[PDB]
């Protein structure tokens, strides 16, 4: 009955689970939660680990002791549960100070501010075992366009990070990094505004492959872009590091539903793609339980998200097990796409008249793709209605 | 009063102009053009030049003899009027045997095909004085699912580009591609969406320096991303090497108004930015003039496409000279932006107390940033309201 | 194993199946079908009947002696089948003489033609059985600010289905009329975009009674709105006259996928709704099968809609009749909402010390509305995966 | 050169200038402003008047005193500027009590206090002689399917419009109620979300001639609505109340940037619509001074959004009267738009060979519409381009 298990690699943010229900027009409806609370309820549910931005773990302005014992509590919870910490962040977004930015803000004290905000988290999520180092640049971009020369910024964009590897490197940490695309909110556009724009990005830093992408489900959607192929070329990239699973429907501000709510088609396309792939990094959720729910709706929402991993995971599974479905993926040349459109070179590909003067191109276009047939096997899958 | 002539570089597709106003719930509601006909009319109007895919100059399936008069004729108006040809394209996409794709088709024999119908227009561009080589995969993609596996169809873009670079290498010509992006339409949803996914797809070429971006306003508002943003981060990357300058409005099908329709704030931000940046490509329109008019209100509809460019470039041109917009943008700080974060290195940033320990946040957040003002001059200029 | 019956009431568009694949892009992937052929494949499927624009059935220009012919083979094969004929409206949109409109053309002679050209078909309408007549006013509105003063254009469009409202009653027809709003596509805004648009429009009219809604899936989607709110909407109102049922993904072009594609969830929700009202119409599909398909991928496609229809309506059912679901609905109160909020009166609200004065403001804040596993609930009856 | 006045009737709400910048991802960046200080500073630029929430202008909870002595102050400042208030409003979505919604929220106890709350603040607005009460339902309805019937909520919406209408009649009261549509935003999907469903909705109501709308830029464009064909619709119905006036980039997050950002172009035709059709009501800001301000940008924002208004003002005033522009109009036959298409009557029509057996359709086809000659006429005007 589709119960998590740690080994499953389901992960949450202290601020998924921990968001208080403040939205731009209203007030928290619900209390803060120690983030102890937060792992030892994770951990029952069935989850493998938490993530963290700096300051959800100690409290923005700590002092030294202060952030001791933060600290030293939530490696208590960790070694109580048998809990990870895979991924870890910087808020460079909720402080005033960051209201135009972070490594890419006008004022420079800023930007220097913000690698230092950034390297001390570094440091700390070494010490806690992360592997991965997400930034989102949220606070990056404008609202107007004299506000911000983007190929300045994106020349600041680039000192930051490669800043950053500098930095890892000079300490011999293991850790990559991964960068989470938004194209808008709270900015009036963000820069680096999908996956394809971090990943081209990416391709001019001065150790490329130092980093990577942190995709999210609801932010490629929020630009009416095709979450599962977005995945596609990050994977064909070798960049999906990291990954953010929740529910979005469709172009509006960024909702956060928990996974398999939003577009469930999409959600199965992408568990399939994951699945098939082998990806093997965190099934990580950066989800809000909406701010209808109580404390006991916050877990209920948190464990539907792995439970519909789960079913979606069996559902594709199934799908692509079929010897029904198998055989349509060769009535659609699926097999074909997959191989080579000239192995034999392009001197043979210019002297092949079967490719262009001999071509019978009406044959050929008069050859149906068998797509809906396909497409209702999987809709059948999907819904569990094989006959 | 905004006058073209041929030194602006204002550039035009046959189809353009030429649309005879078939839309999928309506016929023609114009008779076709002779492209001669159109390069003179646009001659007349002040254009510098045209631009084609094969079958706009060429009817599908003429004959060597037909084909061989078509190009005569077309040569003959461009020696009659001065007329340029700086860029062609194929046409992949109106054919029923590329309903599923070209270059990604999954039937490899099409595939073939597809190269090789673009093979033999490199070289007829390359004899019209073509520098840029378009490619739009407007049939790359999908409507469900299972029926393009995303990995292998970029293993086949990227073997498509390959080949053709491999040929270029191989005639020494001069003549560069540019990769065309549009979210969907016509597929569900299109292979490489936007800007972004583009240059982050060239980077995996075998010869990256031969391929850039050809963006178009239009597409990457359909998934209604900033369009400066995104030809500022194609000029950061050096990958500017075309156009195409249209409207549109908003998240919706395509729909290639007159350049300066639409977004009028994004098209004088545009102008702006390609301006500012010293892009020397042609300045080309991909528009529809609307199925409402006639062919005097084609003509019309083209006129406006220079007019409005030539406007907005001298508002532009007036804001950034303007010493009280000078003073505004260092009140804004956009010159501390274009000043490295720390050029000092990494080791004086970790020890510069000034960036951390001793770091007045509050004080750094309580300087407002000015955009506003600063946004009220860039309107004033926009729409000639100085006082 | 969800066959469906003409019972069922399942419908289709001859232009649906019937579409041979232009798309702005491209040319006719299919040969044109006979309305005979498709009336047989459809009824052969288990479809309840067929739907027609005029020039569907009787091709634009023809003699009277040919449309006798085309009408006689036609009710041939409804008798031959069973098949009805519930549903008919006009093209005001195909040929030229519509390119600003049919009833709010700016030309006064076009308008008054629409109007002829309709009533026309309203005659074979009632012949051939059908109880409702669709207008979708595609043409309708404009690319540019200056070319529609749209409350010209709303006076207009009023006293043309005024006209037509006055010759069904002067006729005796029982026939009533429903309008198909569409936001835009083809011209850049349409008139009366949305559901709302249209209920209020029809509130204008002088007979409002005789005039509903036939909202489809994918237009209301194209605006970003909740299709079941809209329909719930139309219910409402008493307004639900017919529907257009098929799938869309997100904003964009109009896609017409299969229903049961694009969204599912709210395919759900819409046959959950549908079923709970007692909605008694037409389940009347407006799709294209793909360009990508040949003639087997049609009828697979249109079978796909009705399958999608009969297994969506069983996991509704089931949630509705689960006693766990009946208990979650209590426990969320959507029994209160169903209840008045004030039977008592205006006077007894204003003296209820308990409505304000003495009213606990945060014990109701504090009580969680348990949505989430509410959802998960209807996730897990969708899915088929009840534990 | 511009300068507002207060005949104008320029509005601005107590939350537009004296919002603190605090958005879902960040604390405030500007201190509380005190409504008092708003008022003068207000005043100082030229506005006309202020309108405000209840809990705007006495916090909530506040005791008799408290509120008897904000009330004085507010009509102090009123008193010392000569501002007006011409409309107030209930907040009924800040409290977390209103997580559900007010109206319609599942907790009847809910519903009846958010009747109370409003009521009483209803006394206040007619006690500070405002002529327009609003509601925005931003809580009415949704996130998941099962949450919330529609119906049900339509009904328990209409029950408290009805009961409002009751007090208002009651009282002796000449105020009048305006709904304000937002289609997302902070719920899910949000009930009544654009202007045609508002409208459709108020013909329901018992009176209906006491509702109309209060319609605002930026929500109908973030369904991607046209706000200028909207706002036809609403001056056709009789129901143009009260409008809010502010800017938006799109279908994205409520940006609510100041009047003229945004889509400038239907920035222009809005004011063209308004003064042209002779509004008279407040011309009304929501906006919010982006949070990358100080004080100092509050006023420069609040001053830009009447500056925007005047020079749209002048440029279509312009356009309109200029004999060029007349010609063209006449040319595009929009005089022949406002004619109606068969004053004659039906049976006329029928009988009228002209309109049918006889009529010209190719030569009616052919008749270019002369819209885009138009539309650059008009883009000339707005840009102050003409030669
Ligand atoms: O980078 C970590 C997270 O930071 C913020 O919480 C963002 O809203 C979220 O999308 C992101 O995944
Ligand atoms: O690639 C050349 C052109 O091909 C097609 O006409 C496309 O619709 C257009 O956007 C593109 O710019
Ligand atoms: O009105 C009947 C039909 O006409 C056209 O085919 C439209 O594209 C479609 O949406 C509509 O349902
Ligand atoms: O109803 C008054 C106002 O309430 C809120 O502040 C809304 O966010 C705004 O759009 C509305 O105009
Ligand atoms: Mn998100
Ligand atoms: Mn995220
Ligand atoms: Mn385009
Ligand atoms: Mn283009
Ligand atoms: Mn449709
Ligand atoms: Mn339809
Ligand atoms: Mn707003
Ligand atoms: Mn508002």
């Amino acid at each position: 009955n589709y119960q998590p298990t740690p080994e499953d690699r389901f992960t949450f943010g202290l601020w998924t689970v921990g968001w208080q229900g403040r939205d731009p027009f209203g007030d928290a409806t619900r209390r803060a939660l120690d983030p102890v609370e937060s792992v030892r309820r994770l951990a029952e549910l069935g989850a493998h680990g938490v993530t963290f931005h700096d300051d959800d773990l100690i409290p923005f302005g700590s002092s030294d002791s202060e952030r001791e014992e933060h600290v030293k509590r939530f490696r208590q919870a960790l070694d109580d549960t048998g809990m990870k910490v895979p991924m870890a962040t910087t808020n460079l977004f909720t402080h005033p100070v960051f209201k135009d930015g972070g490594f890419t803000a006008n004022d420079r004290d800023v930007r220097r501010y913000a690698l230092r905000k950034t390297i001390r988290n570094i440091d700390l999520a070494v010490e806690l075992g992360a592997e991965t180092y997400v930034a989102w640049g949220g606070r990056e971009g404008a609202e107007s366009g004299g506000a911000k020369d983007v190929r300045d910024a994106l020349d600041r964009m680039k000192e930051a990070f490669d800043l950053l590897g500098e930095y890892v490197t000079s300490q011999g940490y293991d850790i990559r990094f991964a960068i989470e695309p938004k194209p808008n909110e709270p900015r009036g556009d963000i820069l680096l505004p999908t996956v394809g724009h971090a990943l081209a990005f990416i391709e001019r830093l001065e150790r490329p492959e130092l980093y990577g992408v942190n995709p999210e489900v609801g932010h490629e959607q929020m630009a009416g872009l095709n979450f599962p192929h977005g995945i596609a070329q990050a994977l064909w990239a070798g960049k999906l590091f990291h990954i953010d699973l929740n529910g979005q429907n469709g172009i509006k501000y960024d909702q956060d539903l928990r996974f398999g709510a939003g577009d469930l088609r999409a959600a199965f396309w992408l568990v399939d793609l994951l699945e098939s792939a082998g990806y093997s990094g965190p099934r990580h959720f950066d989800f809000k339980p909406p701010r209808t729910e109580d404390f006991d709706g916050v877990w209920a929402s948190a464990a539907g998200c792995m439970r519909n991993y789960l079913i979606l995971k069996e559902r594709a599974a199934a799908f692509r097990a079929d010897p029904e479905v198998q055989e349509a993926l060769r009535a659609s040349r699926l097999d074909e796409l997959a191989r080579p459109t000239a192995a034999d070179g392009l001197q043979a590909l210019l002297d092949d008249r079967s490719a262009f003067e001999e071509f019978d191109v009406d044959a050929a276009a008069a050859r149906g793709m068998a797509f809906e047939r396909l497409d209702q096997l999987a809709m059948d899958h999907l819904l569990g209605a094989r006959g």
